[PDB]
């Protein structure tokens, strides 16, 4: 058995063919067991609405999830992804840095 805990990036992405939207993106990567739970947060509270989830493996045990959606983001309020895994005792908050 292997387990290995999943990498958390939190970063926004304009399309290039749309300028004027703008995605939060939280890629998970490299986790095992693909057993996982992600969401976005706005002010600690879930968004309901994430129009797109891609899962991926490379090796039979390693696992990648890009988890995102459409968003206008304001300088009023904290964006966050929380992750769920077996490897993590608590629910871990990575908060977007807007720099990304």
């Amino acid at each position: 058995m292997i387990q290995r805990t999943p990498k958390i990036q939190v970063y926004s992405r304009h399309p290039a063919e749309n300028g004027k939207s703008n995605f939060l993106n939280c890629y998970v990567s490299g986790f095992h067991p693909s057993d996982i739970e992600v969401d976005l947060l706005k002010n600690g509270e879930r968004i309901e609405k994430v129009e797109h989830s891609d899962l991926s493996f490379s090796k039979d045990w390693s696992f990648y999830l890009l988890y995102y959606t459409e968003f206008t983001p304001t300088e009023k309020h904290e964006y966050a992804c929380r992750v769920n895994h077996v490897t993590l005792s608590q629910p871990k908050i990575v908060k977007w840095d807007r720099d990304m």
